[PDB]
């Protein structure tokens, strides 16, 4: 192009965001940044689940991994809040909050555990080997998989270990999130075709960024589209798990808002 251009973009050559992309991708990043709890300022003021909750499975689950109610109890009294900010994120896109109500609603019940496990994933701290809810509750594993989550805490948690060496920043955890949110995977979708249009879009946005991000380790993009299937293998799991939960335990135990996002 023109010689300024050409020398801007010595050191490139795949492909920059568009400026069309560029307002996507800042509109994304806003919407994250203002949906997610405690501003990175998550490890200091954090505090330890006490050692001594989540030690005690006694409920039976069908894959025999039990379940500590205290601890389950700890975890759901914090889940309102959290389901809450991923719906706040997905409204602040305007591709998702000009769709139908019904598929907004369809496409949230889709992404939310994979969304907020990708929150959790990303507060892992190598240190403490520990995994911070909400930004404020940091568990260990042991507390988290007797809690609820059975095998799904170790999936989540291998996940927040192999993401430390991406560093990923909050462009590519809010594109990750838009990317999840967008699936046409669900069924009773009306605007299936327009749903599919807007992830392409996110999904070529982030791509781009990407390439403008210039990570030091090698094959990035591919390597993120792996753990985008790794945190819907996730989102799988706990669905499936989730109705073993309300078979065995009565529904006072269920926060409304958490019932309501993992019906059906
Ligand atoms: O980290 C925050 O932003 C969000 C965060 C908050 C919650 I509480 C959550 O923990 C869960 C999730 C599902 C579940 O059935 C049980 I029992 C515990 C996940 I993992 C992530």
């Amino acid at each position: 192009g023109s010689h300024m251009e050409e020398m801007i973009r010595s050191l490139q050559q795949r492909p920059e965001p568009t400026p069309e992309e560029w307002d996507l991708i800042h509109i994304a990043t806003e919407a994250h940044r203002s949906t997610n709890a405690q501003g990175s300022h998550w490890k200091q003021r954090r505090k330890f689940l006490p050692d001594d909750i989540g030690q005690s499975p006694i409920v039976s689950m069908p894959d025999g991994d039990k379940v500590d109610l205290e601890a389950f109890s700890e975890f759901t009294k914090i889940i309102t809040p959290a389901i809450t900010r991923v719906v706040d994120f997905a409204k602040k896109l305007p591709m998702f909050s000009e769709l139908p109500c019904e598929d907004q609603i369809i496409l949230l019940k889709g992404c939310c555990m994979e969304i907020m496990s990708l929150r959790a994933a990303v507060r892992y701290d190598p240190e403490s080997d520990t995994l911070t809810l909400s930004g404020e509750m940091a568990v260990k594993r042991e507390q988290l998989k007797n809690g609820g989550l059975g095998v799904v805490s170790d999936a989540i948690f291998e996940l927040g270990k192999s993401l430390s060496a991406f560093n990923l920043d909050d462009t590519e955890v809010a594109l990750l999130q838009a990317v999840l949110l967008m699936s046409t995977d669900r069924s009773g979708l009306l605007c299936v075709d327009k749903i599919e249009k807007s992830q392409e879009a996110y999904l070529l946005a982030f791509e781009h960024y990407v390439n403008h991000r210039k990570h030091n380790i090698p094959h990035f993009w591919p390597k993120l589209l792996m753990k985008v299937t790794d945190l819907r293998m996730i989102g799988a799991c706990h669905a499936s798990r989730f109705l073993h939960m309300k078979v065995e335990c009565p529904t006072e135990l269920f926060p409304p808002l958490f019932l309501e996002v993992f019906e059906d």
